[PDB]
């Protein structure tokens, strides 16, 4: 009976739908990868509202995508703090492949709304957003 | 540009109110807590839903809430697997203060919308779900 109440069983739909198709690449890391190749070399903290996570969680997550070879970085010459981030050809590729999967994801719920209910629906959550 | 994004923006800054105003309760931990409260004595499977959790997550969080004191529990005695759940008395008091806090954090968000665009929005979400 309350909108963020019900908005957590629809993302939870959304994850179980995801966690079935992308197995081996949860949303928030799908989003990281995403964001990486809109802007290659993007600097790791802006990467973090890029892909709407935290510095710990960011920096936990690409420490593992490097360990697999997905994406590389690279560190300021004067400041080993600011760090900036590539996807390797193998991240390239996990991502190309991932792209498809996702949409149909989403897709699955957004299907559901016309397109002026979906245009809508981005209205109202940008209305509630800071 | 995505919708499943962007409602991820709006979720992570109510997230990070939620944590500031209520530093010891987290919003599962609050569906919880408020779902045994509509149905004292519910059972555990059946919380699960209840609460949008899920087994494994559920069944972590109600052990910490009774080591903690804040909940009790009984099984059947057929069939242990089955438990039933209620708040103790400091558990009342635990949720009822967090009730005005959680309501405000909520309020923050919904609270740029009209009662039309509150009605209209949860439509669209009930109408994604499955």
């Amino acid at each position: 009976n309350k909108a963020f109440h019900q908005l957590r069983q629809l993302f939870q739909q959304h994850t179980a739908r995801w966690q079935h198709e992308l197995p081996d690449l949860t949303k928030p890391q799908y989003a990281v990868m995403r964001a990486i190749a809109d802007k290659p070399g993007i600097e790791q903290v802006a990467l973090i509202e890029a892909a709407v996570s935290t510095k710990a969680t960011l920096a936990e997550m690409l420490a593992r995508m490097e360990n697999r070879g997905l994406v590389r970085r690279e560190h300021d010459a004067a400041d080993k703090r600011r760090r900036f981030v590539w996807l390797t050809a193998e991240g390239e590729k996990v991502l190309a492949a991932a792209i498809p999967i996702g949409d149909s994801v989403d897709e699955e719920f957004l299907g559901r709304l016309s397109a002026e209910e979906q245009e809508l629906f981005m209205q109202l959550v940008r209305k509630m957003m800071n």
